């Protein structure tokens, strides 16, 4: 199962209007092509598993990319979904989403929901209707400046840092010490567990500079089903791609890993950055993986729009082989 790479273009921000930028990016959903106008203020075309226009709705993404994958979670296969791109291109919007402000929508009925709310809701829905003894445990670890933080725990201070060591009896696996896996009774529990985590994030933005921009958010869900069956979904929200070129250790390392795998060069540097070691099976491994790439249409972001694209195209080539748990 080759890694699924899919490109998502968001509408022009007011900031791009004020930078004067015109539109350099055309998204073709049918042909699944992205075309970038490099030449002037003539074009380059790329072909991805999916292409998502500026008109893409959150549920759309959920259906095309996420639903199939969660279906493969029920079978007990581990799966990872990356969200990659330049800051402000929409990575957090995809992984999380937002509430409609003047609307009365319940978070489960809200059009603006990103992948995480949606998935969490559905697991309870589908598996209640299935009704077979499921239990859910969700942890979230953010990597900043090569340090590990557990957001989810209430009892821990925002500052405290976990320790990671190569897994015993796994080797491929890694153990993050003191990472809280907080079992979820129900969705109305989901909202609280995530909400406190958002409060911790607000505290830690003040603690660290350009936190929101340089951090990697690794969200993990582990479902226990009876019959036994175990499934694990990693929703990863990467630090902005802009720092990367054609700084961030873990991000730079992720690029190196993708490059090595596509290249076929002998050494792939899993060891170097926390993200690659934790997410090691996500890359050239037994975990089914997809990548949502994110880009801006406006001309001023062109070098970045190209960089993002170059990674995804390259990452298309990489070979994955997923297996049931
Ligand atoms: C429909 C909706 C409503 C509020 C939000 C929102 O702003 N946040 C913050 C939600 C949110 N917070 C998160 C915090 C962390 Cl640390 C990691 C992930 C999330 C996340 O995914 N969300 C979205 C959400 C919404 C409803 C239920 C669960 C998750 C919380 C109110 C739950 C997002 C989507
Ligand atoms: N497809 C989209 N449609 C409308 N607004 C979007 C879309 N993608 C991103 N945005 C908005 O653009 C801004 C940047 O979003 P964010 O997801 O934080 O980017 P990133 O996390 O990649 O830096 C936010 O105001 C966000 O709500
Ligand atoms: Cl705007
Ligand atoms: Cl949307
Ligand atoms: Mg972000």
């Amino acid at each position: 199962k080759n890694i699924q790479v899919v490109v998502r273009c968001r509408p022009f921000n007011l900031a791009e209007r004020k930078a004067s930028a015109h539109s350099i990016v055309e998204c073709d959903p049918v042909r699944k092509e992205v075309s970038v106008r490099t030449g002037g203020l003539s074009r380059k075309t790329y072909t991805f598993d999916m292409v998502f226009g500026a008109s893409t709705k959150q549920i759309d993404v959920y259906r095309s990319v996420v639903c199939p994958i969660l279906d493969e979670v029920i079978m007990g296969y581990n799966c990872t979904i990356f969200a990659y791109g330049q800051t402000g291109t929409g990575k957090t919007f995809t992984m999380e989403g937002e509430r409609s402000p003047n609307e009365e929508y319940t978070w489960e009925e809200d059009p603006l929901a990103g992948i995480i709310p949606r998935t969490l809701h559905q697991i309870f829905e589908k598996l209640t209707d299935n009704g077979t003894e499921f239990s859910v445990k969700v942890s979230l670890l953010e990597i900043y400046n090569e340090e590990l933080f557990d957001l989810l725990n209430p009892s821990s201070d925002v500052s405290e840092r976990l320790q990671m060591f190569d897994d015993p009896r796994n080797k491929r696996g890694v153990i993050i010490k003191g990472l809280e896996e907080i079992t979820v009774h129900n969705k109305d529990e989901v909202y609280q567990i995530l909400e406190k985590g958002a409060a911790k994030r607000t505290t830690a933005a003040t603690l660290m500079n350009a936190y929101s921009s340089r951090s990697h958010s690794v969200f993990s869900v582990t479902i226990h089903m009876k019959e036994v069956k175990i499934g694990k979904l990693n929703l990863v929200d990467l630090a902005g791609s802009e720092n990367i070129g054609r700084i961030n250790q873990s991000l730079l390392t992720l690029g190196r890993v993708i490059t090595a795998l596509v290249e076929r060069t002998p050494h792939v540097p899993y060891r170097e950055s926390k993200l690659t070691r934790i997410l090691q099976d996500s890359l050239g491994g037994r975990t089914r993986t997809s990548i949502i790439a994110t880009i801006s249409p406006a001309s001023l972001n062109l070098e970045e729009t190209l960089s993002t694209l170059e990674y995804a195209h390259r990452a298309k080539n990489i070979l994955n082989k997923p297996e049931v748990n």
